[PDB]
DNA sequence: GTAGCGAAGCTA
């Protein structure tokens, strides 16, 4: 049995109490975090060490930042993407935990299809695909998860017409998501729930979470051996309902052997 | 238009 959760916390300093409650109540075996918004030396290591968790992270000031938090020691820690060696943005960290290769991603948002950040998103996803492909040659059990900033299909967008060829939802971005699936990865939530709206992000503005209008952009992609053991996938909207919340909801997958 | 950072604007 193994339980893994991914959560885009949007500032770990603000959300640390809620991270700690996730780790105390029905804890996962592994928790991965995105958008830490704290530098490498500002990570709350001692507070999570006190509770019995190992932590590896890659941080920077103000933006981005990723961490992996586990009961087991995370081994063979890799930082960033080999095909993009000079990118200073801290968006990828990988480790092997209990025989499972975990690749935690805070994928580029892109801002808008005509933004320069959209070309960056394109290049970055190209580099991610090459890295994942190489990692998959060595690890039969592999999980690629985090904030992809891509809603894969119309059922992952509350208003397909208004988001037509817009950021997160464009046919170009969806092809990049498909490029990752084509390596042999399964969209774990859609294996357990082929139908229905399972949004993971709701805009802070316009009370979108109360309206329950959001996108499914946080995913857990699994290798075949992990899909064969997949038991359930759930979006934790209760964490999203808390006071001063992250705009993303945690997503957890459970496997059995 | 909100949220977080960091101190005005950028990013999401
Ligand atoms: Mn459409
Ligand atoms: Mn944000």
């Amino acid at each position: 049995a193994m339980k893994i959760t991914t959560w885009n916390v949007n500032s770990l300093n603000v959300r640390l109490p809620q991270v700690q409650n996730l780790l105390a109540d029905n804890p996962p075996d592994i928790l991965v975090l995105q958008e830490l918004k704290l530098d490498q030396d500002k990570f709350p290591a001692a507070a999570l060490q006190m509770m019995g968790w190992h932590c590896v992270w890659s941080g920077q000031k103000t933006y981005n930042g990723v961490a992996i938090v586990s009961r087991s020691v995370p081994q063979d820690v890799h930082f960033g993407l080999p095909a993009l060696p000079d990118d200073p943005q801290r968006r990828v960290i990988a480790a092997t935990v209990s025989g499972v290769r975990v690749i935690n991603v805070y994928c580029v948002n892109g801002e808008a299809l005509d933004s320069p950040k959209f070309k960056y998103k394109e290049q970055w996803f190209a580099a991610l695909t090459e890295f994942v492909r190489d990692e998959m040659t060595r690890h039969g059990k592999l999980v690629l998860l985090g904030n992809f900033n891509i809603a894969p299909a119309d059922a992952d967008c509350y208003d397909p017409e208004k988001w037509h060829e817009k950021i997160h939802c464009s046919s170009v971005e969806r092809q990049w998501f498909q490029n990752l699936l084509d390596l042999g990865l399964t969209d774990s939530l859609r294996q357990v729930h082929p139908e229905g709206a399972f949004y993971t992000w709701f805009d802070y503005r316009g009370a979108m979470f109360q309206r329950k209008l959001g996108l499914r952009i946080d995913h857990i992609l699994v290798s075949p051996a992990m899909a064969a053991a997949l038991k359930d996938v759930r979006v934790d909207l209760e964490t999203r309902a808390l006071e001063r919340p992250s705009d993303h909801a945690p997503v957890t997958a459970e496997f059995d052997w």
